């Protein structure tokens, strides 16, 4: 546009649309059945519980791992406020303090790198930042993960979680075992894991259908007569009546089903000690003897065999040391072996292989122009639906390509919930990091074209692609990619559109009343820690790849960082039962924010092999910064996946 880069009349669109979704939250709070405060019941009182809310109150409503993730975005906000700092006031002066594009006042290409010469002697101040920004990254990061450490330290944790048990053992032959080969230990007891899914679903229906009979009790006997149901999906209407669905007496409906949910519980209480899962839970006493036994066993194998050893297999068992009970998944712990990994090589590789080759909504849509998929859309419609199809299908595959990455980790089984989080991070955050900012900085549209141009080696005449990445219209766009993502994507996660779909649907096809109560008392789910953090890290990956490329990103992303921290602060109280997950998913956050500063050396990089050419001093510089911030953190992940074999961390 003639203004500055699109980015008055985007920013207004968008601190527009913001303002609407909080005006549509403040109205649908709590007429949605209390959608906005749905964990509470598991002058803006939303509005001001995020400027009122101590850390030691949200330590208790929200666990330790909300004031993890919060501590994270704090320090997240300092660093932006000094990126910001630095940017505006010295990188934004000297690229204005150029005449390679033009001389437009109101133009965004004069706040870029590529405004300057590559004579100027000035770009070893944008090296000297990307070095900066990098050394302040791992600063603020190494505070954060100090600040975790010493919550880290005691975790009053003594269980090991062991599996690989024969279906055959006893808790008598487990202690026996851990006796006789360890007399330093003292074992508390030992917890044979058993298929224990269905059998906790029939308990939760039985509650269920136990509050439902209590509530139309004490309804019958206030009112002094029953009340008349219709069980039918979406048989609350329609007073009309019609066969197929009647109205029959709710005391004796719900006495049936629990009586049925008896039988079943009954029957799922004898068929379960038939299925042992080859698990168990063995505490001890101290969590000097238990780090001991993990020592013994995950560090080096097992050096100590015992009179009960081979009964036991005690060569293939894998000793863990266990999880909280809460965050545990008993519904999928049952599948071991073969299995868990044929499933992951089915869901993640045929996700793989769609993703490689339609990475992006660009190549998606693509595809289907060339296979004449809109062409009975666009044959003759009018210019309505020519000019906003298109646009309006890209929208959709941005979120449904984010989406089936996040399902094929809410699948994949993951035992425990930690373990689902920390791989649903990795694999959402590396998704986002290719489809929102890689490539479409470079120019490509997929996995595929992206390693067709690489060749796996520097070959041909490439180094072209790498203009799109400093062109004064692909740095607008991320602009305006994080002006979005700060008031339409806060606004959007503080409103939760679906998940508000989801539950009006779940309400309106509810039998009865005391049917839609278990739903609102059961709507809340955990925080989704992983989730967001990829989605954070993505948007903080672009804001400091292009902090010094375009340093009029930095202010943005200030702001998102700033709504991200009150619309979360918001969330994880009113919202997103607290999660008890193991402080891993955090160190992982930590070690994937330090791929921003390493993505802002690549740009720099990038810049200095366009202008000044390979072998130049400032290109040697950056790659050299480089080689060794990826070498230092590519050792740093091989040292933490390898860490529980040194004999020294025990």
């Amino acid at each position: 546009g003639v203004t500055f880069g699109g980015i008055p009349t985007m920013l207004l669109i968008d601190v527009s649309c913001f303002l609407f979704l909080i005006l549509v939250f403040s109205i649908i709070r709590r007429r949605f059945w209390d959608y906005g405060r749905i964990a509470l019941v598991s002058c803006c009182p939303w509005l001001t519980a995020i400027f009122r809310l101590h850390d030691d109150q949200i330590l208790e409503w929200c666990g330790e791992d909300a004031i993890h993730y919060l501590s994270f975005q704090r320090h997240i906000i300092f660093l932006l406020v000094v990126v910001s700092f630095l940017s505006l006031c010295v990188i934004l002066p000297v690229n204005l303090s150029g005449d390679l594009l033009d001389k437009d006042p109101y133009s965004f290409g004069r706040t870029t790198i590529a405004n300057l010469q590559t004579d100027n002697d000035l770009l070893w101040l944008h090296t000297i930042f990307a070095v900066i920004y990098l050394f302040l990254t791992v600063g603020f990061m190494r505070h954060h993960t100090q600040s975790i450490k010493y919550k880290e330290e005691n975790l009053v944790r003594r269980t090991l979680f062991i599996t690989g048990l024969p279906r055959d053992a006893r808790k008598e032959t487990v202690e026996s075992h851990f006796r006789d080969a360890y007399p330093t230990c003292e074992v508390v007891d030992v917890q044979l894991c058993y298929n224990v899914a269905k059998l906790i679903y029939l308990c939760k229906e039985k509650k269920k259908t136990e509050k439902s009979l209590t509530y139309y009790t004490n309804l019958q006997v206030k009112t002094g007569q029953r009340t008349l149901i219709n069980p039918k999906p979406c048989g609350q209407f329609c007073c009309c009546e019609v066969l197929g669905c009647e109205w029959e007496d709710a005391i004796s409906y719900y006495t049936r089903m629990k009586d049925r949910l008896l039988e079943r519980i009954t029957e799922e209480e004898r068929h379960v000690q038939d299925q042992p899962l080859g698990m168990a839970f063995v505490t001890f006493q101290e969590k000097s003897m238990a780090t001991y036994i993990l020592k013994d066993f995950n560090a080096c194998g097992e050096p100590q065999p015992s009179s009960h050893s081979r009964e036991l297999y005690t060569s293939k068992w894998t000793v863990t040391f266990a999880a909280d009970p809460e965050d545990i998944c008993w519904k999928n712990l049952s599948i071991q072996g073969l299995r868990w990994w044929l499933q992951w090589l089915g869901i993640n590789f045929t996700l793989f292989l769609g993703l490689f080759f339609l990475t992006t909504p660009s190549i998606i849509l693509s595809t289907m122009d060339k296979f004449n998929v809109t062409k009975p859309i666009h044959a003759l419609n009018n210019p309505i639906i020519s000019q906003f199809f298109p646009t309006l299908l890209l929208w959709s595959f941005s979120a449904l390509l984010p989406s089936i990455v996040y399902y094929s980790t809410l699948l994949e089984s993951h035992w425990t919930k930690s373990g689902e989080n920390q791989i649903m991070m990795t694999k959402v955050y590396i998704f986002l990091i290719f489809m929102v900012l890689i490539l479409p900085s470079l120019g490509l549209t997929s996995l595929d074209f992206f390693f067709r141009w690489l060749f796996d080696k520097t070959s041909s005449e490439a180094s072209i692609r790498l203009e799109c990445v400093f062109l004064p219209d692909q740095g607008a766009f991320f602009v305006n990619y994080v002006i979005a993502s700060a008031f339409i994507g806060n606004g959007m996660e503080l409103l939760r559109l679906p998940g508000l779909i989801l539950y009006t649907f779940r309400m309106i096809m509810a039998k009865t009343a005391a049917d839609r109560r278990n739903v609102k008392q059961n709507q809340a789910f955990q925080y989704e820690f992983g989730a967001m953090y990829a989605w954070m890290l993505c948007v903080f990956t672009v804001i400091v790849a292009y902090s010094i490329t375009c340093p009029i990103i930095a202010p943005f992303g200030l702001i998102y960082i700033l709504l991200k921290h009150m619309v979360d602060r918001h969330n994880l109280y009113f919202v997103y039962l607290p999660a008890k997950l193991e402080k891993g998913i955090h160190f992982a956050a930590v070690n994937q924010a330090l791929a921003a500063p390493i993505l802002c050396l690549f740009w720099l990089y990038f810049f200095s092999f366009l202008r000044l050419g390979m072998k130049a001093p400032a290109t040697l510089f950056t790659f050299l910064v480089l080689l060794l911030t990826i070498l230092v953190c590519l050792a740093h992940t091989c040292f933490g996946c390898f860490k529980h074999l040194s004999p020294l961390n025990y």
